């Protein structure tokens, strides 16, 4: 029964919003970003949380009520890109808080004196490019980091499919900077998409794109009392260009997968550091594993796996739902659904705080039954619901 408290300092504010300054790999919608801000409330426990007000509005309350929980009254609020970046300066200016970012953000905002995990450390763990450097050199697929000068004759040389990922120290996250390209319509695309981002692209990874048969979020946490433990693995929903959709919860993941994971935790924490990671491990049908994408941070299945003791575990669907338009309409289904006990809410982010329909409410959830088919079946009539 693990909660994020036990693994960070009291001084620690969280913060899992994507900055107000976008970069071209992490470009999610100005209300995405929001939404996210609520995300890990449920296992934040005395861990503060910086959220956005129409994440915690009564309708969040109403949600949290039915499973018997609370919203923490530990959190702090803004609604806006000023009052956000200027509660960050206040909490470690007056308030002497030390601010984990899910996301990295500029010294502007804050200075990486104030950041509860050693920034360098952070963005070096979390660097697509150097994962050799965390896998003892094993695990990936073939791939070449080239500068951006060389990608045009580089690119040539390699058949589909094959995946095109940012190989610089920019944050990213959910498939917002991944071009997965099966042909070469898909490759005219991805070039254009990194000719426009020419300005903060130097480097390209260029990867085979791995025929995988299963695609796990491995999880694992570390504190100087607890040591290195395995949280338990997730299954990724993740579409044909991989953005990120959801997960599923896992029965069996083979040893060698957990043991590669564990290894690569190892690597990480004897570099200091600590806290909750995920590493997305591919495989194939041969059974390899494959390290494509190392999150030395929390993620969406860090939810699914600290609160598997209050679900059903025969399936579990963790996933996000949008409103069709009618906010109201949207809430009411999802109350009653939270109230048929086969729907545990995560998160809501209220699009009526903008007034009436003006927004597009968000909601994140875990679907949780005995069988997938009768899961399934349950989030199919909620979606019929919404027409
Ligand atoms: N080399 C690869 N082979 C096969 N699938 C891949 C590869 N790289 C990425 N993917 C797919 O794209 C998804 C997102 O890519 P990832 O590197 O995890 O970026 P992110 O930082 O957005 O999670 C993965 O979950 C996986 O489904
Ligand atoms: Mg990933
Ligand atoms: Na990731
Ligand atoms: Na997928
Ligand atoms: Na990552």
């Amino acid at each position: 029964n693990l909660t994020l408290s036990d693994l960070y300092d009291k001084d620690v504010v969280y913060t899992s919003r994507p900055s107000y300054i976008s970069n071209p790999w992490l470009k999610p919608d100005e209300h995405q970003s929001n939404f996210l801000t609520g995300r890990e409330l449920l296992i934040a426990n005395q861990l503060p949380v910086i959220v956005h007000e129409a994440s915690a509005t009564d309708k969040l309350h109403q949600l949290f009520q039915v499973i018997g929980k609370e919203v923490p009254n530990s959190i702090y609020t803004f609604n806006n890109q000023q009052s956000y970046e200027n509660l960050i300066k206040q909490l470690a200016h007056k308030e002497n808080k030390k601010i984990y970012f899910q996301y990295i953000h500029d010294e502007t905002i804050l200075n990486q004196q104030y950041y509860a995990l050693d920034k360098t450390l952070f963005v070096a763990l979390n660097n697509k490019a150097r994962i050799p450097e965390w896998t003892n050199g094993k695990f990936l697929p073939k791939r070449k980091v080239v500068k951006i000068e060389q990608f045009e004759n580089e690119i040539k040389n390699w058949e589909f499919p094959l995946v095109i990922k940012p190989g610089d120290d920019l944050p990213t996250a959910g498939g917002y900077g991944v071009m997965i390209c099966y042909h070469d319509a898909d490759l005219q695309k991805a070039i254009t998409r990194i000719k426009e981002a020419t300005a903060e692209t130097n480097s390209l990874i260029i990867e085979q794109k791995i025929e995988e048969k299963a695609n796990y979020c491995v999880q694992f946490a570390y504190s100087e009392s607890l040591g290195i433990q395995y949280l338990g693995a997730a299954t990724q929903l993740t579409d044909k260009y991989g953005f990120y959709n959801g997960n599923e919860n896992t029965t069996n993941v083979p040893e060698h997968v957990i043991e590669a994971g564990r290894q690569i935790m190892e690597n990480g924490v004897n570099q200091g550091f600590f806290g909750v990671a995920g590493f997305d491990l591919l495989v194939d049908e041969d059974d390899n594993v494959y390290a494509i994408d190392l999150n030395f941070r929390q993620n969406g299945s860090t939810s699914m796996l600290l609160l598997a003791n209050e679900l059903n575990s025969g399936y579990q669907k963790f996933y996000s739902y949008h409103s069709k338009g009618d906010n109201t309409h949207f809430f009411n289904t999802i109350l009653k659904y939270v109230k048929e006990g086969s729907l545990y809410p995560l998160s809501y982010y209220d699009g009526d705080w903008y007034g009436e329909d003006k927004v597009k409410s968000r909601f994140g959830c875990i679907w949780h039954g005995d069988s997938k088919e009768t899961v399934l079946e349950n989030e199919r009539a909620f979606l019929a619901e919404l027409e």
